[PDB]
This record gives C-alpha cells, sequence and structure tokens, in this order.
C-alpha cells in the first residue's frame, strides 16, 4: 500500500536549487520539488509538472536518481518517491505563496533545515550515483531505521 510522488533536483555543475515550503507537509525546510502524481499521468510527467508548479522552471529531460519508499509510523500509506535530476531548465525560480526558491552552493547545502533523510542520499545524488532507500520516520525528525543501497537502474 504505497502512494507515488515525485522529487526533483536541479543540479548543476557547482550549484543546486532548493524550495522552502512555507505551509502543509514539509514546512520550514529546504527540499526538492515534487508532489502526489496523479491519475492518467506518468511519473515523469508528473514531476515535470510539480517542478513548474512549485518552482517555475521549464523542464525537458529529466533523469532517473533513486526511489525512496517512506514509512511514517502510525500513518498507514508508505510514500514511494521516484527522485529525478536535471541540469538544464527554463525560466527563472518563482517565489510563492507555497515556495521559496533559492539555490546554495555544492558546499553549502542545509542539511540541518533538511529532511534527515537527505544527508544519506543527497551525497550520492552529488556524486551521479543511483539509490534505492527505504526510511522508517517515527514523527517528521527521527528515522527509527533505513536502508539505502546504490543501483545500477533506478
Ligand atoms: N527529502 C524528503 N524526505 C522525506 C520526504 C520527502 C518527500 C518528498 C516528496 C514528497 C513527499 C515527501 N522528501
Amino acid at each position: 500500500a504505497s502512494r507515488l510522488y515525485t522529487l526533483v533536483l536541479v543540479l548543476q555543475p557547482q550549484r543546486v536549487l532548493l524550495g522552502m515550503k512555507k505551509r502543509g507537509a514539509g514546512a520550514g525546510r529546504w527540499n526538492g520539488f515534487g508532489g502526489k502524481v496523479q491519475e492518467g499521468e506518468t511519473i515523469e510527467d508528473g514531476a515535470r509538472r510539480e517542478l513548474q508548479e512549485e518552482s517555475g522552471l521549464t523542464v525537458d529531460a529529466l533523469h532517473k536518481v533513486g526511489q525512496i519508499v517512506f514509512e511514517f509510523v502510525g500513518e498507514p500509506e508508505l510514500m514511494d518517491v521516484h527522485v529525478f535530476c536535471t541540469d538544464s531548465i527554463q525560466g527563472t525560480p518563482v517565489e510563492s505563496d507555497e515556495m521559496r526558491p533559492c539555490w546554495f552552493q555544492l558546499d553549502q547545502i542545509p542539511f540541518k533545515d533538511m529532511w534527515p533523510d537527505d544527508s544519506y542520499w543527497f551525497p550520492l545524488l552529488l556524486q551521479k550515483k543511483k539509490f534505492h532507500g527505504y526510511f522508517k520516520f517515527q514523527g517528521q525528525d527521527t528515522i527509527l531505521d533505513y536502508t539505502l543501497r546504490e543501483v545500477d537502474t533506478v
């Protein structure tokens, strides 16, 4: 019993774009851009749509980088997050009522103000590795258990 989500990292040679979410799940943290996949929509089309809705940016080709399943204790549905990256975007990042994008130099990624799982898999993304992960959370701050492995095929 899992629900499909996407997550997109705009990762350029010296910087990455993150968004500070203003409300709802993950508010107050920097993260990639993403959300629920819709009926009749491919996962990649959903990732492209969410990048535009949340950041104002248009992406063409998205590259599969990982899959992470999240379990939140006490919540029945698992979150099956399909992670993508791109280095080629059009438009400039847009701040909205929901999201404040900002570019970060790679040595200044704000891990203390990101979801805690990012500290594990973001370094793989930065070295162009692909991965499958599973994180069991208690609330939004505590990783009870996890697994993470690099893969050749996402
Ligand atoms: N980095 C991170 N950590 C935990 C959860 C998520 C998430 C991403 C997209 C949609 C829903 C949740 N992202």
